[PDB]
């Protein structure tokens, strides 16, 4: 009974939303989206850590990472407390850039395996454009173009920290939902 992580890696537009959903209903991983669970603590009342991040947001200053890595381990906590046998976890928004890395590895070790990490990789255009028509068929090209380029900067550190364990499984993640996912499947059906 020890947690199991895939780390879900790619900017904005590179189909992470809609492959996490997929591996979730096959392979019953429960998904963790960070950005999520911080935003979700930040309004809720008399949430753990919502009156810490105020803090912080009053301050001017970046909510640090101690308290993402603590929601994403509460999370894991309850789902295993409520059911031994859901132990494996997909965590996107998460790690952002290597000093968050580094805080994961040096506070649960012990705590978590990372299994693997999905990359999915595509042409800046690609994603941008899912972005737009996303958005439309609900940001401008300029800031996306800037989202995507600091998130590939940030986490090329990762990228390369997890190639050298051998833990990174890239993804062409330009191809349609159908044959992303039948790349997945195969990763997940080998490993899981």
């Amino acid at each position: 009974m020890k947690p199991l992580v895939v780390f879900v890696l790619g900017g904005p537009g590179a189909g992470k939303g809609t492959q996490c959903a997929r591996i979730v209903e096959k392979y019953g991983y429960t998904h963790l989206s960070a950005g999520e669970l911080l935003r979700d603590e930040r309004k809720n009342p008399d949430s753990q850590y919502g009156e810490l991040i105020e803090k912080y947001i009053k301050e001017g200053k970046i909510v640090p990472v101690e308290i993402t890595i603590s929601l994403l381990k509460r999370e894991m906590d309850q789902t295993m407390a409520a059911n031994a046998q859901k132990n494996k976890f997909l965590i996107d928004g998460f790690p952002r850039n290597q000093d968050n890395l580094q805080g994961w590895n040096k506070t649960m070790d012990g705590k978590a395996d990372v299994s693997f990490v999905l990359f999915f990789d595509c042409n800046n255009e690609i994603c941008i454009e899912r972005c737009l028509e996303r958005g439309k068929s609900s940001d401008n090209r300029e800031s996306l173009e800037k989202r995507i380029q600091t998130y590939l900067q940030s986490t090329k550190p990762i990228i390369d920290l997890y190639e050298e364990m051998g833990k990174v499984k890239k993804i062409d993640a330009s191809k349609s939902v159908d044959e992303v996912f039948d790349e997945v499947v195969q990763i997940f059906d080998k490993e899981g």
